[PDB]
């Protein structure tokens, strides 16, 4: 390929700009023309697109958010506004594209391929709710981010605001509510893909009280509830102050931990290649510490799930 | 004298232990003994005291919270508590009282040297409202917790979700939300001491998104309203997508900033200085940039205000 | 005036960015257009020079650095180039001239101000060595800088292995060193501003391991010497095990702290106003927790020092 | 068992603490008692033990270094000391022993199981260095310390001062350097598992300046050399200004990351299992994202290695 271009898409993971850095040196390192695609399917649709040179990357690998932005776009979860993002390509002399972004990200990148646009899948979320890989780009940064909350909550325990309820990301996916509950020590992690008694939840906070606990932290994915209402529900039942947070967007800002940066270089990278050797309707990822690359449409036919075992080991823990 | 006690009361604020730390420093190197009370005046009550050796304040400068925590006390409210307060003191030969904590922690200072115990008020408060004093130890923390938050908002541009409201702590002083805001570059900034009209927040979002700037970032004081209250009111109104954060208790904790450690040096030792020298019945500060201490009831006396300047200077900055 | 400029001198100071976003946005508040300069006073000599949007300083509150760059330049220190300068700025329409940058950046302005062209000076720079000002914009942000690697430090402590030196930044002053060395609990402080003897040091160190201190924690201004060197000194002498960091640039990179994007946003925004009062050849600064400006050469005749007292408070509190 | 131990040894690394507290937990969920060992080997041969309760590790996850402290010990490689050591273990009734530390700490375990008494190995170290394990606790942590430094240098930005050099841990293994290099987007990454062409290196740098590289960084990794003579050797062949940051133990510093709590909390915990499963002599860890353990003999007989691709990753992504 003599040219490829680049977007992101699905709103913003730290890490995207470490991902966009690596497909673009990557290429250039090959020979490869790379173009951004700003404003995700929307800008490609309006021909929103410029090349990227080598120092248009030369100073966002730490950089949070993206430099590309992100849109959404129904227009082009249809036929006619596929054709216009094709026509956009072609004009442009893009031959291939690597997508940045969420799972919906994915779909557009499938549509694409299909039309004899070779397209790569790169993670880019702090959900961590895609299939065919164990982590996506963000999901450690926001799992620090979390706790960097907790952590401060910490310091605040007196003997009549000892109760917490801290409400982080993860509509469906209970991850960033486990890895930061296991983090954290928190005492009660309420996910989507565990079942919890708000009996046993109140149980535990008592049991804590009595042998002198400074602090109960109770962490919330937003999938399961609103932290404000099961703060007031604990207080009701328990007379117990509890005090609440809801970190909301805060999640997925900030400069990317090295661990996301690690990952947002090796997939971004991975993703060029596969379309240099001839590869297409491809995600890449990370699985068993390996980088691993799937059928789009297999790697979406899976479930998500998290870790069993440590979801039972935080409550052991605590 | 020979032997002076230290507490913390109100909610935790960082620094609280630098000033606990700096407190028993300063005596120790005065030969002045020190005896850590622990859990604020409900602790003095029920007599939680215990002797602090110098190596029991080698590593908490850079701790959050406080090593001697704090309780609640209505009972220290009333003449009984003040009592019961003094004879656990001068059961453990204590003869002066260094208090960190916010206003409620100086009522108990006040009413402890109209009862002839000597006692010294030293501000440990993220918010500000303490009087006699341009800062009390915590604040300039707790701003940069609520800035780190603003500067993340940042980093999320959606197209469709360029709109968050944060919500800060407060209650009736907006130094933090003020000071934040315009630390943080935020649009609006609702404090309790000003008038807001909700119709002027809306115009200038609207004005934001016709000339295309990327973030909108409303700072609300707790004691203004809800964050949460306020998205939902500015998502009907404009139909612009419209996301909150609302901090917490998390503006409360954390290691303190450095300008925090040295004002809660400086002023724990002066506390111990005023003890030493006879002094009583005072609270220290920093004022224009020089380290006071006031007669409490004096210092009680008159009303917090933020820098309407300050306030002014950050409108003039949005827009 | 209905035109002005701003561009940044000397090192990359934290809050640089804040300051030049807020000479903007004040700037265009009272119907001002201002004018980006590159590369500091080359770049005025060379003429980069482009207008500066409000979107142009919409996303850099919270940025290290500075958008316009900084770099040397011999050629404004000649009356050749000083004229070349203003030539640059009249060919712009450039009637008053911000200057955010260490003492260096302030000869230019008073030069500039001796040729009758209208120029404001801001304290930008990390050590705190600009007169007129109690602090610098960045000053905080070193001293934040610098403790979280003294914090990281103390969690590595081992009874045999317990010694750490810090060599800080600050040319000739020793704030940094002072302040960041009050603030994270050092045993020893080492600046210019105040004469030391290693002698009265060791035994300090050997007191402190007598009673089984945790660590010792010994700051180096770099204007007092090596910390490599202090580090050998005090190994040979004790026999303790020493380790040295040498920090070096960092500590003018990052974010500016929440203390540092106020200042900026205050001293920047008075710049533009001295200038469309029509009071050029000044500087600005805080003092005594107020904004304040003086004449250049009359600031610049004042020499610089530290709070005495507050030295020998660090003293008393590392027993 | 009824009661089991722990102890620390090796350098301090982040997420000890958290390892420390996962034992303690675990442990106490299945009823067993555990017993801190202080000082590692050192205070286990002088019986420096004591009960750890529920509540002495209620407020450590979060917090670096350890409780338990560590320190070297000579004697522990002795037939001697090893015997003293599981007197001083009966003695007090400890049946199992956790060890937390680097390989040096492994040895310990391998010999004491050599004489009968379970012992497992826990991987705490930040150079990423010890066999059975991908990662050890504290490697995150310690990158994540590296990149903070890196990304403030990059703040510091100017024609003249536009390369750095920064000096990193790792003893003998290059894993800081080659991923803390990826990670800060560095030009070049001079690591022990990979030779290097400094013709090469200065001939890159070269390349960089001629495009107009925004900045120029270099990582060394403290088992190839000096950072200074790196620094001067590249000064004195380009006569561009060369900046060392040597940063030294402020890498074993800091609270641990979430990924080195999470590893410390399933490592730890595993540990205990194992000890309780009638196993020992094993060493814990992850590989491929799966827990797994191995006989300690004959994990300490694998070599280190790194990825190279990565390394070559890294030289294709700094052009």
């Amino acid at each position: 390929m003599k040219r490829i271009g680049v977007l992101t898409s699905g709103g913003a993971s730290p890490g995207m700009n470490a991902a966009i850095r690596s497909v673009v040196r990557k290429a250039i390192y090959h020979g490869v023309e790379v173009y951004g695609v700003y404003h995700g399917y929307a800008g490609l649709i309006a021909g929103n697109i410029k090349k990227l040179e080598v120092g248009d990357v030369g100073d966002i690998i730490h950089r949070g958010g993206t430099i590309l932005y992100t849109a959404r776009c129904p227009e082009f979860k249809t036929e006619e506004g596929q054709k216009k993002g094709i026509e956009q390509l072609k004009k442009h002399g893009i031959e291939g594209l690597v997508v940045i972004g969420g799972d919906g990200s994915y779909q557009g990148a499938k549509k694409l391929t299909e039309h004899g646009f070779p397209c790569v899948g790169v993670p880019g979320t702090i959900d961590n709710d895609i299939p065919g890989t164990d982590f996506t780009i963000g999901f450690d940064t926001a799992l620090n981010t979390v706790i960097d909350a907790i952590d401060k909550i910490r310091d605040t325990a007196t003997s009549h605001e000892r109760t917490y309820v801290i409400e982080v990301m993860g509509r469906h996916a209970g991850d960033i509510a486990l890895w930061s509950g296991l983090a954290g020590g928190a005492e009660t992690i309420l996910i989507p893909e565990a079942d919890y008694d708000m009996n046993d939840v109140i149980a535990r906070l008592k049991r804590g009280h009595e042998r002198g606990k400074k602090h109960s932290i109770i962490i919330v994915a937003e999938g399961v509830g609103s932290g404000v209402d099961f703060g007031r529900q604990i207080q009701e039942a328990t007379g117990f102050e509890t005090r609440v947070t809801v970190l909301g967007h805060v999640q997925r800002g900030g400069s990317p931990t090295a661990f996301d940066r690690v990952l947002a270089s090796r997939l971004g990278a991975r993703a060029v290649e596969l379309l240099l050797e001839g590869k297409g309707g491809r995600c890449v990822g990370i699985q068993n510490n390996q980088l691993v690359d799937h059928d789009i449409a297999e790697a979406l036919a899976n479930k998500h799930t998290i870790d069993q075992r440590m979801y039972a080991l935080s409550k052991e823990l605590s």
